[PDB]
């Protein structure tokens, strides 16, 4: 099997992408948030306080004719920004672009932080990395991608995420029209969850490259690209005015600038992400100081290729017994 579903922008600045997900019978649909960063589907519902429901759709298992509570299980999580959310689960009937899983794990929301409740455009979140992060307890369960992994024609989902625009994740199968060049594999290292890598180097506009090894995740579910705080001032010191700013969060820069592009290595490959993509304008209606897509990590502990870096490529999650990442322009 296979399967293909388009992901949109939330917004006019990429903070995240939604992907209509059918939990169900009949079919309740869902614009979830596919993060390659966490391991639970989760979803607002009948059950989430009302007080934290804004806008969002919710699920409703009672009107699912295959929904089945999860007996005694319960889930909660914390993501690297604060934001957290928890409750009880159910098995029901999950599909994503014509892939369907039965017996999926839907977490259904009694409580969720206020970043969740302010986002009317985010129902829930489908995560994607390792099932070994998983939350529910006291039996931990599979992601939608480890359910679907058996069927699938190769047991692969590509992320495909657009700049300014939609994009793709595909299930099962390498569209092999939708980059150029070849894919670039790299290895996984599993021991923390994550689709963990090696990148080889950076460089910054149309400076020499850099070779250093640069440990971090694959991760859709964050905006933008975490590295460590020598590459991050090499980067903001060819913006005339860039600066760090503890009272913003971080790097900012004057929206007259120009931005330089940023290059990041896989192997002896190259990826460049072009200078516009690193711009997440004023960080205040009407400010004249825009905020910066290249954030230092060291306050994280991981570094994190988040949706500023791979939106930049066609990538390749590679679930096979050992898995490997593979990353190609586009």
């Amino acid at each position: 099997s296979t399967g293909s579903a388009t992901t949109t922008p939330i917004d006019s600045l990429d903070d995240a992408y939604i992907t209509p997900v059918q939990i169900g019978t009949p079919a309740q649909t869902l614009n979830l948030d596919f993060d390659t960063g966490s391991s639970d589907l989760w979803v607002f519902s009948s059950e989430t306080t009302a007080s934290e429901v804004d806008g969002q759709t919710i699920y409703t298992p009672s009107k699912s004719t295959t929904a089945k509570l999860l007996s005694g299980a319960t889930w909660s999580i914390s993501y690297g920004d604060g934001s957290s959310s928890s409750g009880d689960v159910y098995t029901d009937t999950v599909s994503v672009g014509g892939l369907t899983v039965t017996g999926q794990a839907v977490e259904s929301a009694k409580k969720v932080s206020s970043s969740f409740t302010e986002d009317s455009t985010i129902d829930g979140l489908l995560g994607l990395a390792f099932s070994t992060l998983n939350t529910v307890s006291p039996t931990q369960q599979k992601t939608f991608f480890d359910n679907a992994k058996a069927s699938l024609d190769s047991p692969v989902f590509t992320a495909d995420l657009g700049y300014h625009a939609p994009g793709t994740y595909n299930f099962g199968f390498i569209d092999t029209t939708a980059y150029t060049g070849s894919i670039t594999y790299t290895a996984v290292s599993t021991k923390q969850g994550f689709w963990e890598w090696t990148s080889t180097g950076y460089a910054v506009g149309s400076g020499t490259f850099k070779s250093t090894s640069i440990d971090g995740i694959a991760d859709t579910g964050t905006t933008l690209l975490y590295l460590p705080a020598t590459v991050v001032s090499a980067y903001w010191a060819q913006v005339s005015g860039a600066k760090s700013s503890s009272s913003v969060g971080g790097y900012v820069f004057p929206c007259s600038a120009t931005l330089p592009s940023f290059t990041f290595g896989v192997g002896s490959a190259r990826i460049v992400i072009p200078g516009d993509y690193i711009d997440f304008g004023p960080i205040s209606t009407g400010s004249s100081s825009c905020f910066g897509g290249i954030q230092s990590s060291a306050g994280i502990g991981i570094n994190i290729f988040g949706d500023v870096a791979l939106k930049a490529a066609f990538v390749v999650f590679n679930g096979a017994t050992t898995p490997t990442l593979g990353f190609a322009s586009k």
